[PDB]
């Protein structure tokens, strides 16, 4: 057993709070922003070795990420954004830094109850995304 152990699975979302707000700091234009706030993804997390994988599913994008704790990589965001991208564990919280074009962001996941708590931030506005198992 190990280091994102109750991380894995597959997740739903069930709540979302500011993500308008958090999605206009970023720069995501309009539409992009009603398709994208529309979406309702699974999220589906699994580690094979050293190796985490996030995979977001919606009827607006179907992404995925791989990448070893604490090692940079290149990612193409879901609204098109290309970013240098670092996650890290932090006291059992996954902390997810994206920086492109001087500005950065973070995205935060933490198991809270039976949830997978997402909070983005992005300079002063949070949005709280809750998912629930499956
Ligand atoms: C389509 C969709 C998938 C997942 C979420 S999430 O907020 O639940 N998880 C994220 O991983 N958020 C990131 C914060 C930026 C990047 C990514 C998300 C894609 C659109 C802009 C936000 C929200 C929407």
């Amino acid at each position: 057993s190990h280091m994102c152990d109750a991380f894995v699975g597959t997740w739903k979302l069930v709540s979302s709070e500011n993500f308008d707000d958090y999605m206009k700091e970023v720069g995501v234009g309009f539409a992009t922003r009603k398709v994208a706030g529309m979406a309702k993804p699974n999220m589906i997390i699994s580690v094979n070795g050293d190796v985490i994988t996030i995979k977001s599913e919606s009827t607006f994008k179907n992404t995925e990420i791989s990448f070893i704790l604490g090692q940079e990589f290149d990612e193409v965001t879901a609204d098109d954004r290309k970013v240098k991208s670092t996650i890290t564990l932090d006291g059992g919280v996954l902390v997810h830094v994206q920086k492109w074009d001087g500005k950065s962001t973070t995205i935060k996941r933490k198991r809270e109850d039976d949830k997978l708590v997402v909070e983005c931030v992005m300079k002063g506005v949070t949005s709280t995304r809750v998912y629930e198992r499956a």
